[PDB]
């Protein structure tokens, strides 16, 4: 082998294949190259007939590996070979491995690619690296899918229904696939991922300029590679996560930085990234935000209430719209009867035109003075208030619909024809906001704003116009929120509505929620439940029992999101959130989520520690379980140590009243 | 126009296009032909270049429409034209429309197709027929997707989060697609579907010999057709369901029979089908089953308990496997402490080999005598008992794994390499069951059996071997169940585990559960909740509150499916099922589900009436709502009128106990 080495790592590079292993010297843990095919990389490209095929670059006609500097090895893979034995002449991939001279940190970069008369598409590089061996390694893959998850590398006790679905998925196509960076769908919210066992951890951080996808393989033995051939896989069940470099699209630097952490797990990974997040400029603390705007302290302990009037979808829809008097009375009841001390009231349906014309205040719902009376009541209670706003939609049912503000592609065709909520080109969105937002703020005396859609993702197309809008909104210095968010938007907002979990998502049945994003960013952005999956709805992500406990563990706020006709049914949930979640949310709001742990074999009992001095232990399953010191946590129960040393213990119960 | 007419229907057939309208003469409602393109049919076929294209068959070069009998119109569509104006010379499609002389029934059949030098694939015929106009018709599409759903043709009040998902799905690809018949995944469990408004209903029943797919379009304006062109749809939002004849594979008769019901809805449609089910031989009543086997009377009021010991997935898995003494104690606790009077105990993990070798009784778990003691205990209480059995798997982790009993295709390649649970060719399965099942029956004195996997679907490949196993099992005259089921298997079993709902399914955000299967088959086959989504798990399909109420409305039994370590956490739910669900299940078990109705604008308050003289009203949402007479049904509440005149009223409560 060729060798790169420092005080912490030894990298062994195979001259013949370009594959590498990483020995973490302190533990003797060796991270292995591809256990299945000894493939350094997997490259998808067209053949001479123009059919896409995926090849092992380690089978190329020529492979050149050399040390080109003390801590750099240069590799070159020349003329890959197709399945049928023909050669992709003139195709080459060049890469570098660069060891930090001091730290346990390896940079891996794809530095050039040549396509000849072929077309190159995906490159998995390194391929099937940093794997865990299922049922040998006791650890997990770590994936910042929205708030984040882990995927254990072994089978463990769990509810029998869940166990069937989990195990089964590890033998079919549910456990393999890919995810993308910085969307509000199924994708990742931070540019890293990793694997750990009981000895060591590795993560990879993707260069800021690049947008690889991430391939996963969760305990799968690769049977998916053999089904079309009708044979059984000869490979072993493993866990891996690989970068997919999109060679046909990517113009950035195709670099991933691997960090090796002895005895580390997902918390340690998160903290490594937190330092990078700060270097990248995303980290603007809620303490800095509170210094700029004292009204940010209306957020700790506040329930986020969304009163959904059928808008933006419809204007004054019968059986859904609220009047402004009705809004006022919901506000009053929240404060006077349900004793809610702090709240963020978000009223969906206050305008008589469709977004993106967020005006005038609707005469049919009572007019301006009647809305002002609602808002003033809220402000009298120290609640925050915002209308629903959006500057990105262009809706088919809007009488003012036009394609004039939609974007066109290089061929002159309309973009986002199938995505109605994100049709207005961002380059127009600041101008739309400017039409009325300052009038609303002046007329209502607003202290807060929430703006939908535009900041839910961080794609390249249109980003300049989105930044312009973000800066415009931020210039008002209101306590402000937006739908979902991404790390890149943290500087401009105080809270994100969402950054939790989709209901139906890849990896659902073979992962556990982990507060990855909040382990990084809790001190910098507040988050609340998503409006589609609020704390009052029973979904794949739980009922109120589960959601309330998870809120405290993860450091998010309560979301009660309702049509007006449901309000009386919200009362119990509001009370329970007020009693249990709100004081914990208050105490921990500005703090760091220092650590999170799973404390039971089924992963349902967890412990979170916040730099406020607050410790939350909760049991998200139905059966009491013991942890350390033989302490028992009831099903759907909690034990919380507050800053002041007091202890709160308790549990939820579901009962049946029979008359 | 050519007309077919009787006293109930007028069929108006356009002689230039082949499109037809149907006037239902009692209500006067007119079902229109394709509102979008005036297409009589949509045919997918390869072009001169071999690229598949879809074409409107009404644009064919020659269309021949003639009245060939009093009540038959014959159509021929000759030389379809491609996008580019080129012709598919030698291609033709012939159809017939046959009006029943007396009844409001129309048979539609594709009687011939010729391909010439082209290859034909899908044919939608009739295309976009029997549609509902969104927000003008107040009705629904009716789809027997597993237990069944309806898809309303208008927007209505509901929870705000649900509303956003619902409306949004009508404008993207979530509201269009296709489903297949007789699978245990996303598909249909009865060969019919339909549409209704406030005046009239139509359904179509597919010929017994055919396997069309079904296309859906739920309030979608056809934007999916235009996204690639980057233009806005010019079509209106409508609801339709079309048959998709797979011309490349279908050997049966491509006939659908349309039945027209003035004032009808999904209940009337289910009852039309019920007549056809009986004609097809699927309907063997529970009453007949009870006459054959008096032990069937151990099912009414019984909780289905699955004790999941990590088998079949693993043998004797630490932390999941139960011993036979442990199983005995669980059974004892359920009866003596939790006062469950009737139950079906299903123990997953009683053998020391992997399925499909369902023997011997495991020595490691205690041996035959200790299993007998647990079974005898169960029998002394009157409970039904089965071990887990399966004759279809061939598992990678089984030391005895071989490919010898796997099916191979015409190229000699293994089939089902991707489906571990369904690998043994059905032709072998009877033999595998024969190896030990009679030894088990005799040793344990079994009164019952549940067999997993084999009867979850009704596919053509392997059907004969499945039938042979069903008949073999049924020859024992045991109270018996199977996973999921299908209508074709009703004659052989007393119960099905499942026939409810997938958690993640197409149409989930744009449909309501409706008890379609049970509206047809409740008197013939009992069902219970699916082990993956049991009444103790909180999922997309609800928590215990919601599941228990739906169980009573739809006429299914309770499923408690748990790993042994969870048992103590099951107690409250077992109690509540005992007190609430079990007596209603007991009373209604053999009865007809006569009617189901949605009584609230949000579809959450419902009413079912059983021929036992039992009426169940329940509210599956959080807020109290009023029905007729101003009677209020509490959130998560019920009002049940029993045959004995008694009225049961009550509701679930979730409380927080702070110590
Ligand atoms: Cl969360
Ligand atoms: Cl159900």
């Amino acid at each position: 082998p060729i060798v790169l080495e420092n005080g912490k790592l030894n990298i062994n590079i195979d001259s013949k294949t370009g594959c590498f292993s990483v020995t973490e010297k302190t533990s003797g843990h060796v991270w292995k190259s591809d256990p299945w095919e000894n493939a350094a990389g997997l490259l998808t490209l067209t053949d001479s007939k123009g059919k896409k095929q995926t090849v092992n670059i380690s089978k190329s006609k020529k492979i050149e590996v050399s040390k080109t500097a003390k801590n750099t090895v240069s590799l070159k893979f020349i003329d890959p070979v197709f399945e049928d034995g023909s050669v992709a002449k003139g195709v080459s991939i060049a890469t570098e491995l660069r060891l930090d001279p001091n730290n346990a940190q390896l940079d891996v970069e794809v530095t050039e690619h040549r396509s000849g008369n072929f077309t190159l598409y995906d490159l998995r590089y390194p391929a099937r690296a940093f794997s865990l061996k299922t049922d040998e390694d006791k650890g997990a893959a770590v994936i910042p899918q929205k708030q984040g998850v882990i995927c254990p590398s072994y089978i463990f006790p769990m509810n029998g229904g869940r166990f069937c679905k989990w195990d089964d998925a590890t033998y079919n196509n549910k456990s393999q696939g890919s995810l993308e960076l910085f969307n509000n769908g199924t994708g990742l919210t931070m540019p890293w991922w990793g694997t750990y066992n009981e000895k060591s951890a590795v993560m990879g951080i993707v260069d800021v300029s690049a947008r690889p996808h991430m391939q996963y393989n969760i305990n799968n033995n690769g049977q998916y590679l053999f089904n079309a051939k009708g044979v059984m896989s000869p490979y072993q069940r493993i866990v891996f996560l690989d970068p997919i470099w999109k060679l046909d699209q990517e113009k950035g630097k195709m670099r991933i930085s691997y960090h090796f952490i002895p005895g580390g797990d997902y918390v340690d990974m998160a903290k490594v990234y937190q330092k990078e997040a700060k270097a990248r400029g995303h980290f603007v603390s809620l303490q800095e935000k509170l210094k700029r705007n004292p009204n940010v302290n209306k957020l700790p302990g506040a329930i986020y209430f969304g009163i959904y009037g059928g808008y933006p979808h419809y204007v004054n829809m019968p059986g859904m719209a609220f009047t402004f008097d009705e809004l006022k009375n919901i506000i009053k009841t929240i404060h006077d009867d349900l004793r809610v001390d702090k709240a963020f009231v978000h009223a969906w349906g206050t305008f008589s035109n469709f977004v993106p014309h967020n005006y005038p205040i609707s005469e049919a719902l009572g007019g301006p003075e009647k809305l002002k009376a609602a808002v003033d009541l809220a402000k009298s209670y120290g609640y925050l208030y915002s209308s629903y706003h959006a500057y990105s939609p262009m809706l088919e049912n809007d009488p003012n619909f036009t394609t004039d503000l939609m974007q066109r592609d290089a061929e002159g065709k309309l973009m986002n024809t199938g995505s109605r909520w994100a049709r207005v080109d961002p380059k127009f969105q600041k101008g739309l906001a400017q039409k009325n937002i300052e009038k609303e703020i002046s007329y209502l005396g607003l202290e807060a704003d929430i703006t939908d859609i535009t900041f839910a993702a961080y794609r390249e197309n249109g980003k300049e116009g989105r930044i312009e809008l973000a800066k415009y909104i931020d210039s008002f210095n209101l306590v402000n929120g937006t739908e979902h968010g991404q790390e890149q938007w943290i500087p401009y907002f105080d809270m994100f509505e969402g950054m939790t979990y989709l209901e139906d998502r890849p990896l659902s049945v073979i992962s556990h929620p982990a507060p990855l994003f909040n382990l990084v960013y809790h001190e910098a952005i507040a988050n609340f439940g998503k409006i589609q999956d609020p704390d009052n709805e029973v979904t794949a992500n739980g009922d109120f029992r589960i959601k309330a406990l998870r809120s405290m563990l993860f450091g998010r706020g309560t979301t009660i999101f309702f049509a007006p006709y449901e309000f009386e049914g919200m009362r119990p949930m509001i009370e329970m959130a007020r009693d249990l979640v709100s004081p914990v949310h208050k105490e921990t709001f500005y703090s760091e989520l220092k650590s999170h742990e799973y404390l039971s074999a089924d992963y349902k009992v967890q412990r979170s520690r916040f730099s406020s001095g607050t410790e939350v232990i909760a049991n998200l399953g139905p059966v009491a379980q013991k942890i350390e010191g033989g302490i028992s946590i009831p099903g759907y129960g909690y034990r919380i140590q507050m800053k002041d040393g007091s202890l709160k213990t308790g549990h939820f119960q579901v009962s049946l009243h029979m008359d």
